[PDB]
C-alpha cells in the first residue's frame, strides 16, 4: 500500500515542538489524556447506538486496553469507540488549525502546567511527552482500517492497513517510547498513573501483562 | 484477498474425524503437541541462522507465546521460529500424506492414549481434541504471511494475509475453542499443563494475561 504524505498545519508543528523540547515535568498526564479521548470516543458510539444498535455488533464489548510491549519499546491503548475515516484522521490530527492550540502554546510559555493541555482541547499531543513517533490506526464503522503516522517531523502519513490486526471498530495509539520514558511499559507504573489521574472513568480499562512462564 | 480452496489428503480428514469424535479423554495433550512443534521451529530458524545470521533480524527474539482472548474464546499459540512458505503451508498441512497417518489412526482406535500422536509425527491434528475450527498464521523469511484455515471439512482455505498483526517471522496457531474447552483460556490452567508437559524447552514460555485494572 502506498502511503500519502501530509503537512501539519504550521501551530500543531509549534505545538509539537513545544511539547517535546520545553516540558520537563508531570509527563505522566498524557495517559490521562489518551484514556480521556478513548472515553469520549466510546462515548460516541454508545450514543450513536442509542438511536441505532447495528453500530456495536462489529465490536460489542465497549473498552479501553493498554497494553506494552517492551521488546519493541512501543506502548499501545486501544478503545473500541467510534473510531476515524481517513478523512477524520487528516482534519482532527493535523491538517485542520485547533482552536485552543495558540492560547495553551501561550499559557504554557506562561508556566502552565502541562496538565492544562486537555482544557486547550490538543491533549492528543501530548504523547510527544514521552514518545518521539507514533502511529494512531483507526477504523471507523464508515470507513476501511487505517493507518496515521508521525514522527513530530512536519508532516504525517496516512495509509490504508495492510499489516496490523483488525480491529473490529476503534482506535490504537501506538507510542514508540523514548528511551528514558520506558516505565510506562511497567505494569505498576501504569497501575500507579491510573489511580492518580484516572479515577473515573464508565468503561473497564484493561491492562495486557505478559509473564514467563517458570 | 480471495481465497484459494484445498482438498486435504483422504486420510487425513479421516484421521481429523476420529479425533474430534472418537477421544474422551487427555484433551490437554494438545498444548505439549503444539508447544513441541513451536520449540521444533524456533530450532530450525536458530540452526539454519549459523550460516546466516541475517535469519534473525526478521525477528530477533526466540520465544514461544500463548495469548487467550477470551471475548473471541479463542486461544493463540505464537512462535518466532521458521515459519512456513505458503507451499509449505499447502504441502505439510493437509495435501500430502503424513507417512504415520494410518499407524495412527489403528493404534488410536485399538485403545492408545492420544498422548502417542506424537509419535506417528501427526501431533498438529490434536488441536481438534478442543477446536473446531483453525487459523494457521505463518511468515517465513522467504515468502509473504499466509492464513490457512479449516473447520475439520474435508477442505481447507490458503489466503495472502493483509488482516492479522505482521509477525516478524514465525507462525501462530489460533484455536477458536469449542464451548466445553474453554478451561484452555484460563491462566491457571494453562500453567497447570504446560508444568505437567512441558518441563523441557529450551524457550521462554511466555503468557499473555490480560486483567481489569480496578
Ligand atoms: O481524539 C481524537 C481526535 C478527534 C477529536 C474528536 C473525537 C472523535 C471520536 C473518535 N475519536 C478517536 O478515534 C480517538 C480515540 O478513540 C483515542 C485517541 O487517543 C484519539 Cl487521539 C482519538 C482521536
Ligand atoms: O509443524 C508444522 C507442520 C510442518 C512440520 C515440519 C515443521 C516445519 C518448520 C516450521 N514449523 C511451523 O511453522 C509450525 C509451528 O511453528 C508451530 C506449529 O504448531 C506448527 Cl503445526 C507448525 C507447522
Amino acid at each position: 500500500m502506498a502511503s500519502e504524505t501530509f503537512e501539519f498545519q504550521a501551530e500543531i508543528t509549534q505545538l509539537m515542538s513545544l511539547i517535546i523540547n520545553t516540558v520537563y515535568s508531570n509527563k505522566e498526564i498524557f495517559l490521562r489524556e489518551l484514556i480521556s479521548n478513548a472515553s469520549d470516543a466510546l462515548d460516541k458510539i454508545r450514543y450513536k447506538s442509542l438511536s441505532d444498535p447495528k453500530q456495536l455488533e462489529t465490536e460489542p464489548d465497549l473498552f479501553i486496553r493498554i497494553t506494552p510491549k517492551p521488546e519493541q519499546k512501543v506502548l499501545e491503548i486501544r478503545d473500541s469507540g467510534i473510531g476515524m475515516t481517513k478523512a477524520e484522521l487528516i482534519n482532527n490530527l493535523g491538517t485542520i488549525a485547533k482552536s485552543g492550540t495558540k492560547a495553551f502554546m501561550e499559557a504554557l510559555s506562561a508556566g502552565a502546567d502541562v496538565s492544562m493541555i486537555g482544557q486547550f482541547g490538543v491533549g492528543f499531543y501530548s504523547l510527544f511527552l514521552v514518545a518521539d513517533r507514533v502511529q494512531v490506526i483507526s477504523k471507523s464503522n464508515d470507513d476501511e482500517q487505517y493507518i496515521w503516522e508521525s514522527n513530530a517531523g512536519g508532516s504525517f502519513t496516512v495509509t490504508l492497513d495492510e499489516v496490523n490486526e483488525r480491529i473490529g471498530r476503534g482506535t490504537i495509539l501506538r507510542l514508540f517510547l523514548k528511551d528514558d520514558q520506558l516505565e510506562y511499559l511497567e505494569e505498576k507504573r501504569i497501575k500507579e498513573v491510573i489511580k492518580r489521574h484516572s479515577e473515573f472513568v464508565a468503561y473497564p480499562i484493561q491492562l495486557v501483562v505478559t509473564k514467563e512462564v517458570e
